[PDB]
RNA sequence: GGACCACCCCAAAAAUGAAGGGGACUAAAACACAAAUCUAUCUGAACUUCU
């Protein structure tokens, strides 16, 4: 039965009690839900004919009590008369069963007044530390200190040993194997037998109570009610004695007995009562034998203890003197620590680019250095250090390091300056430092627009320049104009068809803060599926080539999209304008849709209720509803909340589309004597774009300049200072965190309710027309090619090899280069010579004739891909016939088979698969900085919950600093290292577990706390002298303080494997070590229904599929 | 040490059903103008409807 997470009502935690609240007002509406849940649905109270109808029908009946009458409500011998449609005397059978419910509510009722705001700052002896209030954490706070932890352990082992006694577990283990379905009440009722409360409630139950009333102190209850249950007085020391009475040593052992009750009350939920659940039947034997629960329980109570103890130190540096945590602080609080976590992140990708483009052979960062400013030695005062932007002078790099340069920034660079390139380095360095300070100083003032003030950095005379040549309105006409020719525009359609759609839609370029929209990719795939479902009149362009439907789509997509965030959300917002004239017409089409007319199930009969009467309030509405009931749908589904709010975006557009007024959008795309006359008019100007990137002021052709002259602009950004070193930042990025860093700027907006980054996300769309998709006209060192190919058993290096080494030229075709797509990513992060080394390890080359294969099964797929779609056509819309027969289906799967030995070959020689490769290896990379993450953060919340004095704690995480009085250099590990050791001075072996010879071998094997270190600075990329799974190893090493971080980090890892095609089975051995079982490529299934015959022709490769688990266990030597 | 196959919080006279609830509160995810294609689509309830 499921109280909240039904209207918008939640159970949000407030000062004097908890309190179920509707979602924007504080009121409280605990007495309004509590008393509409007290009624009895009437199907429960109960082949598939006769059941199934009489469910419809007493679904809808519902027995209350308002008030204290028996009357129904609408949504043996006493349930038929409601069936032939025909008083309290008869319907009092049902009170036996409504008192049972009654007392469910009135306990559920409590359970929300008690669950109140704990956390709270004190002040006992001019120093601020924060305690809680509730019952559970006055035992917590007095274990809080590290020296106590010890009895913690004994006390929660002490209280096992009295409750569970080594033989009532051991036929309690038997009990739960040795069930299938509807056994449970054996496993319960002897369960209570352990516990003890036939012997409890039978003789002690209604004695204690009166007492309670009495004595009112648990050492004269003992002695006034003696020989009680050590769980009886372990309950009611919890309930009645424990917020009023002082902790001694003695009456601290009360609570350890209620506390391990609840944890395996807590073990037979998920694992035996609810659901069994889906696991295993081998995880029971792991968890309820004696030994492992005696041991998972203290390892359960030590998880809650550190968990208070980290809540302390975080809620001391975000609440004042002064407040209470309430549930909209600590919410608030959450979506301001993601939010630093995500900056903490983009600066340690930062660094790695910069790194990759910088190339450093020692893999070893970055202060300080990277400009040439002498310092006084210890004898002689005189010296220079070496500084990584002149180690580029010694070496040469600076053909190599201009080529680097060009991949991040599309600058012309003139590396003879050498003192412009030097402070431009500077003016990167100094930038993600910037940044790194904004994470600490967010600390005394909670405000994060100044987190990217980037105070007192100048920009070079380069960054200035760049930054420039990025903004103005000229060079952004040239970008939009790169983007039509892109997405092949000009090649379908007519010169006054686009001047006629460029003289209305604008540009911008403005982030309108508005939540929870859909993209307009996952939105226009929704078309063609739901075109009959609501009145849209749309036609996606279907053209008998497949080559040129991919380009006109691609033309189709990117005219609507400058509608979609130019004009539609401009009109789509404001108050005047059609937001709930579609959205209630989608509720009603649901509702009047046929089959939901026979049975009035529409799912959107929850959106009926809502009002809000802003178009803009109405999606923070549904994006609340959706933030609760996340998680709640399994395999998971379409889920309704984004369903729904696609189709108003969707149904909305279409009709915005269509009223004033473009409707020629969908006919681009139809004159086949048009696109004749149009056929070379994207390569002309093709032409020119590439003599453009050679040099910028050259001339602008009339041709050009018609188009050119008519784009038109929403918004510049000025140029302010600021903004030019968030600019470095961004251009070294990748799309998966750039999005990231979008999405995290917007949701500190949202949270916080004000704009301060309106000038920041202006800025992150103006990068938004910068990406090409033919990327980017670098250089394809042939030897660089070939180190994945084999020439007769040898790389080819020479690049006459290259030419001899293929004939159909799919590759080299001198004297050029084919430039594939997926040497950009391998080049610009590279991670070129570690591909190598993997490549090698698992034999993964690029074959004669396994090339050959590649040109004559090219000239084939066009009769099967077509052949493919015409027999899948006869099996969802016949139509006609309804054939599709069995000689229809094995001439399927022959053609099914081609595709699939197709598409696996034809992605091993266009290199898709190294680009799938590389994109999974730095997914996974940038994933785990987002633990690291976490640990740095909740590094410094134990310490400073252990420690509310000794502010040189907050001296560790500063990172220059050159105001720290006891820990002056290092990084944080190195930092951290030595306040270990000054505060285990007297408590050796700790002290020797870090020790300087013990250190060698703990910083080179990248054990304990080293992996933070080799995680976030990206140590993995350049040589890879620990593998993976010795990395996921390590870092489930370091996140055992939090079970929730240690068990989400093979989550994350199988997760993001699930993205990229691969169903991986990890195993992890009675050592702690982690290794790949089996991996295989998720199945794509065809031909879903007909229930016998699927066809399961797998997305990835079984090459790439055994190249990927020796990825996981490359160690290099 | 065994993840995937979470975690935390509140509820013990009557109301021993702790056989219950809660969590944007806490992680994982999901949502977002990268990419990638061979999975009919659309309704629904804990396989079943559709033109």
């Amino acid at each position: 039965m499921k109280v909240t997470k039904v209207g918008g009502i939640s159970h949000k935690k407030y000062t004097s009690e908890g309190r179920l609240v509707k979602s924007e007002s504080e009121e409280n509406r605990t007495d309004e839900r509590l008393s509409a849940l007290l009624n009895m649905r009437l199907d429960m109270y109960i082949n598939q004919k006769r059941i199934g109808k009489l469910k419809k029908f007493f679904s809808n009946k519902m027995v209350y009590l308002k008030d204290n009458t028996l009357s129904l409500k609408n949504g043996f011998a006493v349930l038929k008369k409601i069936y032939l449609n025909e008083n309290s005397e008869e319907l009092e059978v049902f009170r036996n069963d409504i008192k049972k419910k009654l007392n469910k509510i009135n306990s559920l009722k409590y359970s929300f007044e008690k669950n109140k705001a704990n956390y709270q700052k004190i002040n006992e002896n001019n120093i601020e530390k924060v305690e809680g209030k509730s019952k559970r954490n006055i035992i917590y706070d007095y274990y809080r200190e590290s020296a106590k932890r010890d009895a913690y352990v004994s006390n929660v082992k002490e209280a096992f040993d009295k409750l569970y006694k080594e033989e009532d577990i051991a036929k309690l283990v038997l009990e739960i194997e040795n069930l299938t379905k509807l056994e449970k009440y054996k496993i319960r009722e002897f369960y209570h037998e352990i516990i003890g409360r036939k012997n409890d409630k039978e003789n002690f139950a209604k004695i204690i109570y009166e007492e309670i009333q009495n004595v009112n102190n648990m050492k004269e209850l003992i002695e006034k009610v003696p020989d009680m249950s050590e769980l009886k007085k372990s309950q009611v020391f919890y309930k009645y004695y424990l917020d009023k009475e002082e902790l001694n040593d003695k009456n601290i052992k009360y609570a350890f007995c209620h506390f391990v009750e609840i944890e395996m009350s807590q073990l037979l939920k998920n694992y035996v009562y609810k659901r069994l659940s889906n696991i295993s039947n081998d995880k029971i034997k792991r968890i309820f034998e004696y030994q492992n629960l005696k041991k998972l329980i203290e390892n359960k109570l030590l998880n809650k203890l550190d968990t208070y103890v980290r809540n302390c130190g975080k809620y001391n540096y975000y609440l004042q003197d002064g407040e209470i945590a309430t549930s909209d602080f600590i919410a608030r609080n959450r979506q301001n620590e993601a939010f630093l976590r995500n900056i903490i992140g983009v600066s340690s990708v930062a660094y790695f680019s910069l790194r990759n483009i910088l190339e450093t052979e020692n893999e070893n960062d970055i202060t300080g250095r990277m400009r040439g400013k002498t310092v006084k030695n210890n004898k002689g005062e005189e010296k220079y250090v070496s500084g990584e932007v002149d180690k580029i002078y010694n070496e040469n790099k600076k053909n190599e390091v201009k080529e680097n340069l060009k991949m991040f920034y599309s600058y012309d660079f003139n590396m003879d300056n050498k003192n412009e390139i030097e402070d431009f380095f500077a003016n990167i360095d100094e930038a993600i430092s910037s940044i790194r300070h904004g994470i600490v100083h967010f600390n005394l003032e909670l405000e994060g627009k100044d987190i990217f003030a980037f105070k007192n950095i100048a920009p070079s005379e380069i960054s200035k320049k760049m930054f420039q040549n990025e903004i103005n309105e000229k060079k952004l006409k040239l970008k939009i104009f790169r983007q039509l020719n892109s997405a092949n525009v000009f090649r379908y359609l007519e010169k006054y068809k686009i001047l006629n759609y460029l003289k209305r839609t604008r540009f911008e370029f403005v982030n309108k803060n508005i939540p929870f929209v859909p993209s307009f990719t996952k939105l226009y795939s929704r078309i063609d599926d739901l075109k009959n479902s609501l009145g849209i009149y749309w036609k996606t362009p279907k053209t008998n080539d497949d080559n040129k439907t991919k380009e006109i789509i691609d033309a189709q997509i990117y005219l609507l999209k400058n509608i979609y965030y130019g004009e539609f959300l401009n009109y789509f917002m404001s108050n005047n304008g059609n937001f709930f004239e579609i959205s209630k017409e989608i509720i009603e089409l649901n509702k009047n849709d046929k089959r939901n007319l026979k049975t009035g199930f529409y799912k959107l009969q929850k959106f009926e209720d809502i009002q809000e009467k802003i178009p803009k309030e109405y999606l923070a509405n549904i994006q609340s509803l959706y933030m609760i009931n996340a998680g709640n749908q399994d395999e998971e589904e379409k889920d309704t909340y984004i369903d729904f709010i696609q189709k108003i975006f969707l149904k909305g557009f279409m009709t915005y589309l269509a009223n004033n007024g473009r409707l020629s959008l969908i006919y681009i795309g139809s004159d086949e004597e048009t696109n004749t006359s149009l056929a070379e008019k994207k390569q002309e100007f093709d032409k020119f774009l590439k003599k453009y990137e050679q040099n910028n002021n050259i001339k602008i052709p009339y041709e050009i300049n018609e188009f050119l002259r008519e784009i038109k602009l929403g918004n510049i950004l000025k140029y302010t200072e600021r903004l030019n070193m968030f600019y470095l930042i961004l251009k070294l990025l990748n799309h998966k965190e750039l999005t990231n860093l979008k999405g995290s700027l917007e949701k500190y907006q949202s949270a916080n309710k004000e704009e301060a980054f309106s000038d920041q996300l202006e800025l992150i769309n103006l990068l938004n027309l910068d990406n090409n998709r033919v990327t980017e006209d670098f250089e394809l060192e042939a030897d660089e090619i070939g180190k994945f190919l084999d020439f007769n058993g040898n790389k080819v290096k020479d690049n006459k090899e290259l030419k001899k080494f293929d004939t159909n030229k799919i590759y080299f075709d001198g004297e050029n280069i084919i430039k594939h797509r997926a040497f950009y990513n391998i080049k610009k992060y590279g991670m070129l010579n570690l591909l190598e080394k993997i490549a090698d390890k698992a034999g993964y080359k690029i074959s004669i004739e396994e090339l050959k294969k590649y040109s004559n099964k090219k000239n084939e797929i066009e009769k099967n891909h077509k052949m493919q779609e015409n027999l899948h056509r006869k099996y969802a819309r016949p139509r006609k016939d309804e054939k599709f027969t069995d000689e229809d289906y094995e001439s399927y799967k022959q053609a099914i088979e081609n595709i699939e030995e197709y598409t696996h070959l034809k992605n091993k020689v266009e290199f898709n698969e190294l680009n799938l490769l590389q994109g999974l290896l730095l997914r996974i990379l940038h994933r785990l900085v987002g633990y690291t993450s976490i640990w740095e953060r909740d590094l410094r919340f134990r310490l400073k919950g252990e420690f509310p004095e000794n502010q040189y704690i907050e001296e560790i995480f500063n990172f220059e600093n050159k105001k720290n009085v006891k820990y002056k250099g290092g990084q944080i590990v190195e930092k951290y290292i030595k306040f270990y050791k000054e505060l285990h001075q007297n408590d050796e072996v700790k002290i020797n577990k870090y020790s300087s010879a013990n250190i060698k071998v703990l910083k080179q094997e990248k054990k304990d706390l080293y992996i933070a270190n080799y995680i976030a600075a990206f140590n993995y990329i350049p040589h890879a002298e620990i593998s993976l799974l010795e990395v996921l190893e390590n870092l489930r090493k370091l996140l055992s303080y939090d079970r929730k971080l240690k068990n989400a980090v093979m989550k994350s890892v199988v997760d993001i494997l699930k993205e990229y095609g691969f169903v991986a089975t990890f195993k992890i051995g009675a050592d702690k070590k982690i290794g790949i079982q089996t991996l295989e490529s998720e199945k794509i299934v065809h031909l879903k229904n007909l229930k016998k015959k699927k066809l399961m022709t797998d997305r990835n490769s079984e090459e790439l599929c055994k190249l990927v688990k020796i990825m996981f266990e490359y160690k290099m030597e």
